[PDB]
């Protein structure tokens, strides 16, 4: 249904399983045979989709770098992707049933990878990016690369040597984050001298 369609390598005990707290928030059944909210999903969910469908635009002969500041929320997110200004950008979700979700991935050339967040129990995270460019799986698929890094040097390090393992990780990666979702080379460096100081 509406879950496998849009995340189809899902788990299948995942359906098993019973609605957590924030699923709860847009269905409610004993498992996860449940309703789906006419008003908090459905409504929502349409609602949702007519507001990215106004804002949904091709993507530019050519990306100019935004601000952090207009990605730093996850609606902001995947809005710079909708609108065309980047190829790509990431958020979170707490609910698989999160009614951005749903509406973002009914839009022309719109991808959405999925996949649970590293060390927690509900959330996702879920990047975005145009299909209509050659650089929106590139980078999507560039992300997962770094995330992947990035997670793996704080397990290992959560493992045998834990201080300062977040701000360490993020000294080897964020650059090179920064450059896929399109920052400021400006924004970047102060965000390298943030981490530096960490130090
Ligand atoms: C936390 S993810 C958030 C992604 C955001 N929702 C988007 O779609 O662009 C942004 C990552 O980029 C890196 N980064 C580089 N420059 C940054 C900056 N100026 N502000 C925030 N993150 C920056 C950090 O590693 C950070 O984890």
């Amino acid at each position: 249904h509406v879950v496998k369609n849009i995340y189809p390598e899902i788990k299948h005990d995942y359906f098993n399983e019973s609605p957590n707290i924030y699923d709860k928030k847009y269905i409610s059944g004993i498992t996860r045979v449940a309703e789906l909210k006419q008003e908090e999903f459905v409504n929502e969910k349409a609602r949702r989709f007519s507001y990215m469908k106004t804002m949904y635009s091709v993507c530019p002969e050519a990306f100019e770098p935004i601000s952090r500041n207009e990605a730093s929320t996850p609606e902001g997110s995947w809005l710079t992707v909708i609108s065309g200004k980047r190829p790509m950008g990431q958020f979170s979700v707490d609910s698989l049933y999160n009614p951005d979700l749903h509406a973002l991935c009914e839009l022309p050339d719109i991808c959405c990878k999925i996949f649970p967040k590293e060390n927690n129990d509900f959330l996702y995270i879920v990047v975005v990016y145009r299909n209509d460019s050659p650089l929106g799986e590139q980078r999507a698929n560039r992300f997962i690369e770094l995330y992947n890094i990035k997670r793996d040097i704080m397990q290992e390090l959560n493992y045998a040597l834990p201080e300062l393992k977040a701000v360490k990780s993020e000294m080897i990666i964020a650059r090179e984050m920064g450059e896929i979702f399109s920052y400021m080379p400006g924004e970047i460096d102060s965000y390298m001298k943030y981490i530096n100081n960490k130090l």
